[PDB]
């Protein structure tokens, strides 16, 4: 039903020459509670906090969260900006000031109509373990391990139901 | 209000040790047109077509994009899927068989009710000259770089409507 794998590299180019230094750089969600998602993002996934950003005009703060080491953060204002936004797959969560005292409010987690964007998704050296700890804290489950046909692969969702996928790239062949 | 630095801290844990060697390694958003989004991707992006996954039971295919050197891509497939799924950074496209000749269906960027995903954003030596190309490739423009209060930064579309932006990391707007 999909495209076959020489029709798939028909429709690509090689990287034009002025792309070369170009960087995936962040993944932007936004979310109802900060306190909430960065006690989840440091503490259940082990990211850092690398930079927090506030606009008080536009009412935001972001939250650049990343799998660095906090002891690599700069101590100059200036340079610290420039640090935290070259670091490659960093998550940036957007608080819009309100949200976490509104009742009516939730945002969407694009895996149910209308959708589009799907998952963030962590490499682990260990699956089963990982998510041994995940259910040990309490933290909700999409897919467990040994559910489904695709085993030994998860899906956790974070506090504002964005889905988070548990991989260990090892293990990923045998699944074909 | 927003939280103070040291509000945001408090909310934050160190890493446990078993997360240490956790990696933020993808984001997925779905496609309708995997040629539309290859295209766009591996021509005007500059980034890779690392990996391509076809699951006939679940009637989709997987595209890995990533900013790599095509010729550190494994010839092996085995050796390629686990090379694939342990890079940093990587754009998972989920191609749903058959939306392509779907002409009323279309993805949700998350940038109008019900929000939730934002964007994905580009690090770049220099916005201008990357937004000069864009412009020149007939690229679609939600904020072009000196559109409005923050200079030097701007956001462009895919073919879907997802949002990217593109910053410079040490040409970033003055914080209040
Ligand atoms: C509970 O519903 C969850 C969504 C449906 N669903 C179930 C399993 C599954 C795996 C992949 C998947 C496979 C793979 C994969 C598997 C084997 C080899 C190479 C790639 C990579 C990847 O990023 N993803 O997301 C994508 N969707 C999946
Ligand atoms: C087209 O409407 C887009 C939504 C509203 N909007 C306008 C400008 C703008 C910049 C950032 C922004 C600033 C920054 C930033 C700016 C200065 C210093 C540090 C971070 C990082 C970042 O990733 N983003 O997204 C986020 N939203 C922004
Ligand atoms: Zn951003
Ligand atoms: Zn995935």
């Amino acid at each position: 039903g999909g495209l076959t794998d020489e029709a798939a590299l028909s429709c690509c180019s090689d990287a034009d020459p002025s792309t070369k230094d170009f960087l995936l750089q962040q993944t932007m969600l936004r979310v109802k509670d900060p306190k909430k998602s960065l006690d989840f993002y440091t503490r259940v996934l082990g990211m850092t906090l690398i930079q927090k950003c506030d606009f008080p005009i536009m009412k935001f703060s972001l939250y650049f969260l990343a799998y660095e080491d906090k002891n690599d953060i700069p101590k100059e204002k200036d340079e610290k900006i420039a640090w935290a936004l070259s670091r490659k797959a960093t998550l940036e969560l957007t608080h819009n000031w309100g949200t976490e005292d509104d009742e009516t409010q939730s945002y969407h987690n694009g895996n149910s109509d209308p959708r589009g964007f799907g998952h963030i998704g962590i490499a682990v050296p260990d699956v089963y373990s990982a998510c041994k700890r995940f259910e040990e804290l309490g933290v909700k489950f999409v897919k467990k391990p040994d559910d489904g046909k695709m085993k030994g692969l998860a899906f956790i969702q974070d506090p504002d139901g964005y889905w988070i996928e548990i991989l260990n790239p090892n293990k990923m062949a045998t699944l074909m």
